[PDB]
């Protein structure tokens, strides 16, 4: 059944990668092509899911919880483009994300940059792959040396914008721009810190798995669990999401931003 | 003359993206592979530069001017590592950038992308190609509908953090994170506005040809021309730079700097 899940999920996410291909950098000129390509590869990840699993949930932006039954036990939660303004400016480090919950928890994530023909496969009980090769994070020695991305300065409001600055102030570098294509990067030990405000869950819960499987840590700000129970009344609220390659590291970042 | 320029800039830039994709994402463990990468390359690029022509001069950021000769009509001024945060961190939208100036004037710029394998090249008198296909900048209608790019928030210092944030709140969003890949989006009509401070010749005098010959305007803050005359005796300090795809987008953001 496991492998049938991976299975399926890579072929959502071949269908949707050909969607977005489609799309990708039509707007050169002076509904948009990221609203059909966004809309279209949903349906085409949602055909196949739910032709191979009539029992399951399937959850995205726009249609929000979709099942024939009153109650799933399997949910997945889909975001076709994670970072449409990358999308919108030709730039592709946008994702597709593909999560997939039993009982509220990410068994399955897939990050796929299209473009590039990267895909990050998080499954629980195997170390994860890109484009079938295992990864992991790696290690580093303190805070100081940590390189951070986040997607934006802009999206941290309130006090949220207070916490963010003390982690920012203390890592060696911070850097921006490009969505769920950071955490893939941490998950390849490329990147030590990711630290967002205002994530979905269709934008986090595909991450889960390839953080986790690749050695890393990813949690809410006060450090629990990121979670979700994607249910016919579950709300798509927004989250605070703290990841690192090392233990060590997130909990200095946990210190820092005292949620 | 000038097909042989195109024909040997061409060779510089595909010996320099071998060298470099030898060593991108070799770093994911816990002299650096960037520095042999950029070291390396520029030794390709200006291998046969000067084999082919070897009255002419190059420059470059670590060994400066070089020329067997006393003086040079033609220099060409390499970066093959502009991005190198991006390059250490896994992120592939760092450039390898190659402009050749004749009397100080750059007359051929090259930004590549050597993982996407992605060729902008300028030439005066030609229209821009993205891998031999001529591309335009857009329109847009008033600063208030631009899509800007910038590096960092950080990389503004002084006066130029408040000239910056003056343009940077009239714009539609302001985005982040790539280096000279912004620019190449420019060129290809997906983003409108640049902006960025403390660029040195290495990392703009290529985009000048790109840019103008996809029909845009690139200039420093005060609306003049942006230029580097490399000499023996030429100082590479930091220049600020603004580029658009509409020439009426240009002078607003000009008017909201206020240089
Ligand atoms: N990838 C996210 C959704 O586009 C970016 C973000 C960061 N913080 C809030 N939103
Ligand atoms: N590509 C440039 C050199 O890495 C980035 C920059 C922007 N402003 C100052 N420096
Ligand atoms: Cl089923
Ligand atoms: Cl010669």
């Amino acid at each position: 059944q496991l492998n049938h899940f991976s299975d399926v999920a890579n072929k959502a996410a071949n269908a949707a990668g050909d969607v977005i291909r489609k799309y990708f950098r039509k707007n050169n000129f002076d509904l948009s092509p990221v609203t059909i390509a966004d809309q279209s590869a949903e349906e085409a990840m949602v055909s196949v899911i739910l032709d191979n699993f009539p029992s399951h949930a399937v959850y995205g932006e726009e249609k929000g919880w979709r099942c024939k039954q009153d109650s799933a036990d399997y949910v997945w939660v889909l975001d076709p483009i994670d970072g449409t303004k990358s999308f919108i400016t030709g730039k592709p480090l946008f994702g597709t994300l593909i999560a997939l919950l039993q009982n509220g928890t990410p068994i399955l994530g897939i990050i796929d940059q299209p473009v590039l023909k990267e895909r990050w496969i998080g499954i629980t009980g195997k170390r994860t792959t890109l484009n079938g090769q295992e990864v992991s994070t790696r290690t580093c020695a303190d805070l100081s040396q940590a390189y951070l991305y986040t997607t934006s300065p802009h999206l941290f409001s309130g006090d949220a914008e207070e916490a963010f600055i003390r982690v920012r102030d203390k890592v060696k570098i911070p850097l921006y721009g490009c969505d769920c294509y950071a955490y893939a990067l941490l998950s390849s030990g490329f990147v030590d810190l990711v630290v967002e405000s205002g994530l979905k869950p269709y934008d986090f819960l595909a991450l889960i798995p390839v953080i986790e499987g690749s050695g890393g840590v990813i949690t809410d700000w006060k450090g629990h669990q990121l979670r979700w129970e994607a249910s016919p009344l579950s709300i798509a609220t927004s989250f605070n999401v703290v990841a690192a390659g090392d233990k060590q590291i997130h909990q200095q970042a946990l210190d820092s931003l005292q949620w």
